This record gives C-alpha cells, sequence and structure tokens, in this order.
C-alpha cells in the first residue's frame, strides 16, 4: 500500500498491527533524502510517539572476533522460542534469525546516530518486544550505543580494559567457552570481573555480571537472558529505568542543540581563522589565555 | 612599590627576581574586580607569558580525612631540602611550611578554575621550580585539577573506586601508614593498584603507581618525589609532557570559548522557555525528538 500524507493514519494502522511490509517502508521513508520524504517522514514520527516506549532495548557491542554474529544469532533465537518479537538493529562502524517471522533486521549505515534512534522508535509502534541495537565495540561506540539503550551488553573475546567500556557496561559477555579454551575464556572473565566488583557501580541498584557463552554450542546463552532480566528488574524496583529512558533523551536534545549551534560557529570560516591565530597567539606565548578568550568572545558579539 | 601601568616593567622585573613582596601584589592584583585593575592585570598577564612554563606543575587532591595538609606540609619540606622553591595553591572546594622562605602558600577563593591558572603562571613567572595545585576531591575535583597539571596525585585513606579518579590518576598515595593500621592500609592500596594494573593506561608512557606513607612519621614522602620524578622521565622521553600541556591549553581554550555562548544563550530567558516547553513537548510524547530539535534550530537562527 501507498504511504503518503493522505494514507498516513491507516499506515500508521498497518504500522502498529505489526505488518512487517509497512514497516520496511517506513523505514525506507525516513531514510530517504528526498525533501517530501522528509516532511512525511517528520509527520510519521510526531504521529507515532504515544505508540513508544513499552519495548525492552538493549545495546549489544562486540570487538573483532568475539562471535557476535553467532551471539546475537543463537540470543535472538531464544528470545523467539520465549514468544517474544525481536528487532535488530545493525550500525555500521563509523542465518537462522533471518528467517524467523518474528525477527526484522535492519541496517543502519554510516547522524547515524539520529537514524538508529528513529528506526528504533519505528519497531517500538510496530510492537516489538525487545529492540537490539548492535555494533562493533570500537573507540567510543559503547558509550554511544550505551546512551540510547536499557541494558548495555558488551562481547569481548580471551592493553588494559578501556575506561569508556566500564563506564557504561551492564553486563560483559565473553563468547566462545568451548573446545580448549575453557582456561583462557576464565582468565579473561576473572579480569574483567575484578574491575567491576572493585569500580563505583554505574546504578547503586545494579552490581555489573561477567558471564561466558557458547554461541554455536548453545550454552550459557538462557543465563544471559535471565541476567538481562534481573537488570530489568533491579532498575525498575526504584523507577530508575524510567529516571534513566527520560535522563536520555533530555541529553540527546540537549547535546545534539547544543552541538549544531558550536558547529555553524566553528564552521564558519571567518571565525575558524580567527580562533586558529588567536591559538597559535597563545602557544606562542603573544597572549595570555584569559586574553584568548576575550578576544574570541569580543569576535563573537561583534 | 606600586604596581601601575607607569611602573609595570619594573614590577614585573622584580616578580622574576623571586621577590615575594611583588608576587603577593600581583596576585592581588589579579583578583581585585576594579575595572582598572582587571585591564592592568591584563597586560601583566600577557607579558609575562614568555617566562612561563618551565616549572613542574603539580596536582594534590585528598580525601576528607586523608590528611593532605600534613601530607603537603611534609613534602613541601622535602623540596625546600632539595633546594627547590615551591608554591601552593590552595583551592576552594566548589605550619613548617609556612615559616619556610623558599615557599610560597595563596589560597583561591571558590572560574576559581581561570583563577588557579592564572596565579599559577604567576609563580611560573617568579621562578618557583614546583607549583602544587590542591583541592578536596570530592564531586569531580580530581578531573579539574588534572586538566591544569603535569602530574596529579591523590590522596586516599585507608562504594567502590571513582571511575573519574582511575581517568585522571598518575599517583595514588595511602596516608597515615603509622601506629597499628597497616593491613587496613596495605589493602586499600592493594585495591587501586589492582584497579590501575587491569585499566588501560592513561598514558601508554606510564603505569599509574600506588604508594603508602606517614605525613606525620616521615616516612615514604622521599619515595613519592622519587616517583613523581619517575613519572617525568617517562613522560618527557617521548615528548609526551609536552604534548599534555599544550593540549590542556588548547582545550580550556576550546571549552571556554564553547561555554560562554552556550550559557548565553541558556541563559536567554526566551530561549530557556522555549527550550522547557520543547522539552515537555517530547516528554509528553506530543513531538518526536527530530521535530524538537528542528524548531530548536529554527527559533536560533532567527
Ligand atoms: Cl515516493
Ligand atoms: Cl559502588
Ligand atoms: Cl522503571
Ligand atoms: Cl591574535
Ligand atoms: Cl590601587
Ligand atoms: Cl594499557
Ligand atoms: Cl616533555
Ligand atoms: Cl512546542
Ligand atoms: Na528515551
Ligand atoms: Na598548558
Amino acid at each position: 500500500s501507498l504511504i503518503n500524507e493522505a494514507t498516513l493514519a491507516e499506515s500508521i494502522r498497518r504500522l502498529r498491527q505489526g505488518e512487517r511490509a509497512t514497516l520496511a517502508q517506513a523505514m525506507t521513508l525516513v531514510e530517504s533524502r528526498h525533501p517530501r520524504h522528509q516532511a512525511l517522514s517528520t509527520q510519521l514520527l510526531d504521529a507515532i510517539m504515544p505508540y513508544c516506549g513499552n519495548t525492552l532495548r538493549l545495546g549489544v557491542t562486540g570487538t573483532p572476533g568475539a562471535g557476535k554474529s553467532t551471539f546475537l544469532e543463537a540470543f535472538g533465537m531464544l528470545l523467539i522460542r520465549e514468544g517474544l518479537k525481536v528487532a535488530v538493529i545493525a550500525v555500521d562502524p563509523s542465518n537462522d534469525l533471518a528467517r524467523a517471522e518474528a525477527a526484522f533486521i535492519r541496517p543502519v549505515p554510516s547522524g547515524a546516530s539520529q537514524r538508529a534512534r528513529e528506526l528504533m522508535l519505528l519497531c517500538e509502534a510496530a510492537g516489538y518486544d525487545v529492540v537490539i541495537v548492535e555494533t562493533v565495540g570500537v573507540g567510543q561506540s559503547e558509550t554511544e550505543v550505551a546512551r540510547m539503550v536499557d541494558c548495555f551488553i558488551s562481547l569481548q573475546i580471551a592493553q588494559g580494559i578501556k575506561k569508556g567500556l566500564m563506564e557504561v557496561a551492564d553486563l560483559i559477555v565473553i563468547n566462545k567457552d568451548d573446545g580448549d579454551n575453557h582456561t583462557n575464556v576464565a582468565i579473561a572473565r576473572h579480569m574483567y570481573e575484578s574491575a567491576l566488583h572493585i569500580l563505583r557501580r554505574k546504578y547503586d541498584e545494579w552490581q555489573p555480571r561477567v558471564l561466558t557463552c557458547s554461541a554455536l554450542e548453545k550454552r550459557g546463552i538462557d543465563e544471559i537472558w535471565h541476567a538481562i532480566i534481573d537488570f530489568k528488574t533491579a532498575l525498575t524496583a526504584s523507577g530508575r529505568l524510567q529516571q534513566v529512558r527520560q535522563q536520555q533523551s533530555v541529553e540527546w536534545l540537549r547535546k545534539q542543540t547544543e552541538e549544531e549551534v558550536l558547529n555553524h560557529l566553528f564552521a564558519n570560516e571567518d571565525f575558524d581563522r580567527y580562533y586558529r591565530q588567536t591559538l597559535l597567539a597563545v602557544k606562542n606565548n603573544t597572549l595570555s589565555p584569559r586574553t584568548g578568550l576575550r578576544q574570541l568572545s569580543e569576535f563573537i558579539q561583534t
């Protein structure tokens, strides 16, 4: 069926009934750069807001070689066996699940952060029980994913532990606990656990947990889902999950508003030039930082 | 002697010769809110920039009960015995050293960040060998101090370890390793060390060290100074210290420039109102985040 201004309400109806063709169509619309599609997309997203917010939002990162694909397939299939509908938003770095009718998989091209969030909203409005946003754990991708999900899960394989990961990890999982590397897996699991037991809790309500699994042998997956449920229980008992979700949305709005204002300034060719000359003046000991700041402020005011 | 526009150059001369009365006078001038003093202060700070930058800058935080005062006295007196001139900038939270002629102690009232930096510059121009900026370790004060010093030292006494501290600690010191609490001190020292050995290094060149001392018994202090020297050796071998200092100055300029622009916007009574109404519209599911952002952008442009 066509999606357009006249049919928007019926299209939303179809979407909320969980019709997969309409979900895919709506996502494609949201991804179009055609100015007309951008305005209709805006109408759609405004319209669906009341239908969002009753979906468990999970983030999953995996380092290269961590077995993210096999884990996601096993985990996804477990959720479907539990009778749940699961969507996977596969974000680009800066199988059996594919065949499941109760699943839905969509890639997000390398911003992509706003895009991932909007696609997640569509999945929520479509009645998915669990939405998983996943990407490679590299650079700061853990903290970026963490900011849009209820529960953040990092996959690791058996330099020290990344501090940014410690900041955001709710669960750490060591995949490929199979064959002959049990000891290597146990040592890695122990190391993450030492860090997560000694550092202050991200949430007062939750000691982060470190688990192991073998996706390809189907062991440990049930236990990971159970830990996620335990997390949900702990955070919802105090009303902290709702608070987290509100804080994430406020922080996104605030950060994007600030960043647009700042990007416009630092993009300006005249300001960029004056800024760089000011920096060089300070570096070369001709101006104090105080004076550097004042003249930047005056340039901005004028 | 008077400090004024006519005498500025001779006053700078006196300052560079290490005359303590002129240093105190210059600091008082920098702290005056009298508009005339603010302009002369600007001239002074510009003028001294070429004389700065050959001083070891240390940051020291202590938690309540960590023995910061006794440690600073013992440490300061050690440096003076080594024939060094040491200045202490005592920053407000958001003895024998006092009697030493080769020392200089100045408080900074509860911004205070810009003020601490400017007073540090005066000490550098005055020929101090070591300048120590110190404050209570509470909230985010560790990261704030860390951003203006060559080497950051945190005092702890025998909830888990603060992640912000792990981000910035170059050395951790457990004071009051005396009397009957050796075991309690050893356990605390071990805990910090576990975290600092397992987490990725802040600097590739340096594994953070955790030491113990008894300031009041004068034991362990020599070893702490030696560790600081080891830090300086490690970072200067690769040219990393110079890079750190440059990055700190650029980051301060950048952050203060951004924060002034943003504070003016979010201070604006009309924008604050529209921003809060937009936030509430999103919270109440009447607008998508996309639309929230767009209309904030339009409000700003207009
Ligand atoms: Cl079309
Ligand atoms: Cl804790
Ligand atoms: Cl909740
Ligand atoms: Cl300039
Ligand atoms: Cl006067
Ligand atoms: Cl490392
Ligand atoms: Cl260096
Ligand atoms: Cl509004
Ligand atoms: Na949210
Ligand atoms: Na600097």
